[PDB]
């Protein structure tokens, strides 16, 4: 049983990167040890200075992605420093019992706890905070991320053939509910607690003020664009802990997609747009064949371009005229 | 043909239970006879006394689940007593022709009708009222339920192996559109007809005031929690006749899920959250492995916790530390 | 390579028809040449005279469906006449690179351009306009349609058996965001440009004023109902370039459905309601077995009946009492 196995300790890395790991492995099961520390902080979430009284695992939206293999045990130490105001906990969708671990990880400021569970199902799974009586607030304020449980022999196509990625990225998409005052301007709160009531009223409308990748409008653009090269297969992990989304790569595809995120199921191929149910993480593979700056976005184009749910992927390599060619550049219409 | 076969008569039971039935059967096709009686009534739908001018099959939201086997004929007598104000009918998504039967079951108050159709496709299917010119109102006011057509040889996994459940529950999720007056308080109407215009205006906003399981906030909690035991496989049938939802079991999984609800298709496994398209019923199996009180909810957590789309499942049995263990209880952070 | 192959020229036809084409073909790859001309125009979109400052490919919402076979090259000439006010382009979800072709087809009024790309994946794919900085506006104002890339050997069921349709229809579903003035009446704009700011404010609410098939409430009803006969298999192509939808045939099924729209994946069978992710096109086959007027609709019934997302299919042939029979017509309840 779990008390017999070797332990490993993993150092997490900040999104959109994912900590180094193997896909197919000859390793046997391990107890894999992680630690996360909660940070409440005010964050600027758009280009005009709007702030969110935010709550995070490890300082980031999303929290870092934790990667283990099927049959491993996840052993998380969750730290709630005294510098925080609220209690927190963690609910792993990949875990069985005790409301995902929530019932066993209730940490007031100044406390920590350690949870172990068996990661017995392969897939990308949401984890999120879920304190009794204030679950949606802690989720929408930023407290979610992904646990990826890889099959021990790596990813497989519908015919059981091997699949792999060369590079992985993790995108958390956050529907935010920022209140406005009578002047129509977004409210700025001195403390987390003061934002609560007004935010619940906005939540209940079901209309986000902003929908952002990785914590801010344009998080994944400019200097912070994702990167790849022609010939590389990228895994795009997409989590939405509260609300549906519909990822899409402009000028690309989901070559192999697990939209419900569970790797024991066959993936679908050649997707234009896939669907991440609120409360889940999904996974897409794409092998770049053309260089250029791509957009990766939620294809409700209002959600993407107006509300913030879009990033960029800058891809190096050589252009392929067989795949696409400008035959006649824009030029006057003929007489 | 159908005029040759034996008839059976089934007595329906109220949600969340489902009438006794076999899964795999050695029985041949039958004409299976059901009756439902429509009841219009005012219902209290939340903890603060809000009322809905509701419309129901058999007095309940959802209507009872009807269970037959593929190749059976469903023979429904639909009774509209004179104590009701409106005309009604029934549209079975499992039926072929005549707008699901709607065109053939138009019953004014004081009338009844009898419809037969062949249940030639396996699956969970929505049925709902659909009177010409007032379809959405009758649906959102409570007039829907599920027909479950089981394959004759029972449920199968993607490899054709047998699946089964030990206990079945039926959950209908209702997006409600209750109007408010100028004081911001929900309106209470003396009659069904008086609620119509105001309700259509709320409907057109696409924002529900409440989203409830089985007719009321907290319907499936406390004394009315669903129940199971460690080692039991439960089937959770989930219908949403008007609007999408995303079911999830906190601390569990969808072990095998037909999210589109059609059993001739292979199920997906190991789901964290699945998706019920508005206008459909889906089905999930889960074998409990840990005792405790679970939540079963729509994982738009605002919809669940603010608006009402959540229930509880209380599960007896022994805790399994291999699956999950508290390694260190919440305790002060060390120096 | 592509410079070697034969060229063909296709004449497009207006929705809901689809230009003649073969399914399974013994033909080898071709460069298939199409032309589309953009028309900006004011259109009446409902029964009370509401107008949309609309943008279209070829004068229609949706644009025409383009049909090729896997391994063909699509060669589109896109014409933006001088009679238009805005620049436009095209983003084909079926194409690889250059933001779907958008970067290579930027045409100001009075200009045209010609794009070739390899249609290397089978499926129904959205194409839409995507001018830098005004993508959602051009999409929601009507600038989308479908490219259908058929497998060279035709459609296949999950076991590799042949499937086919006898008749194809193309339905584009449009979430519209028409502004109102202080009097609560929809605004009418003298020019396209004047509609922009007010429309963006409505877009940002995420609540459509109207949701229509093929450009107008009731587009596909009355004289313009779709038609079929008992024994015919119809393909229903359903595109939604911006927002999710949930198609359903009342009194029918999706016999075989590719809801994500990609034919190399196995279809699901016996669907009651399927799901088209915003930003995608899907495809359903249904073989009619009963005559009558069907409804084909988005099964958010508010979206369908209140907001406009419904059409009719009028089906000729003989009634089948084995499939459905009125056993007792509506009649008084007995003493
Ligand atoms: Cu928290
Ligand atoms: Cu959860
Ligand atoms: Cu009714
Ligand atoms: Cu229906
Ligand atoms: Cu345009
Ligand atoms: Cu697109
Ligand atoms: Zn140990
Ligand atoms: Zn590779
Ligand atoms: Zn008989
Ligand atoms: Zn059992
Ligand atoms: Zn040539
Ligand atoms: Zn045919």
């Amino acid at each position: 049983d779990a008390d017999k196995l070797p332990h490993t300790k993993v150092t997490l890395v900040a999104p959109p990167q994912v900590h180094p790991h193997e896909q197919a492995t000859k390793s046997g099961p391990k107890v894999v040890e992680f630690t996360m520390t909660i940070e409440e902080k005010k964050m600027v979430i758009d280009d005009k200075g709007t702030t969110l009284q935010a709550m995070t695992f490890n300082g980031s939206m999303p929290g870092p992605t934790l990667v283990v293999h099927e049959g491993d045990y996840v052993q998380l130490t969750l730290v709630n420093p005294a510098t925080n105001a609220m209690p927190h906990n963690v609910d792993f969708h990949g875990a069985t019992g005790a409301l995902g671990g929530a019932k066993l990880t209730n940490v007031n400021p100044g406390e920590q706890a350690t949870l172990r569970f068996k990661a017995d199902r392969s897939g990308t799974f949401v984890y999120h905070c879920a304190p009794e009586g204030m679950v949606p607030w802690h989720v929408v304020s930023g407290m979610s991320g992904t646990l990826m449980v890889l099959p021990r022999d790596g990813l497989k196509d519908p015919q059981g053939k091997p699949l792999h990625y060369d590079r992985a990225y993790t995108i958390g998409e956050f529907d935010l509910y920022i209140p406005k005052g009578p002047d129509g301007k977004y409210k700025d709160y001195a403390t987390l607690a003061e934002s609560y009531g007004d935010t619940v009223q906005v939540m209940r409308t079901l209309t986000p003020s902003h929908i952002v990748f990785n914590g801010k409008v344009g998080a994944l653009t400019g200097a912070n664009a994702l990167t790849a090269k022609v010939g590389e297969t990228v895994l795009l992990i997409h989590s939405q802990a509260n609300r549906d989304t519909r990822p899409h790569l402009i000028g690309g595809f989901g070559d192999w997609v697990w939209e419900t995120g569970k790797f024991a199921n066959p993936p679908q191929r050649d997707l234009e747009t896939w669907f991440i149910r609120g409360g889940s993480a999904g996974a897409a593979l794409y092998t770049f064949k053309q260089p250029g700056v791509y957009a990766y976005l939620n294809h409700n184009l209002i959600e993407a371009f107006e509300l913030g749910a879009a990033g960029h992927i800058k891809v190096e390599g050589k252009w392929n005229d067989d795949l696409m060619k400008q035959i006649k550049a824009p030029a006057p219409i003929p007489r």
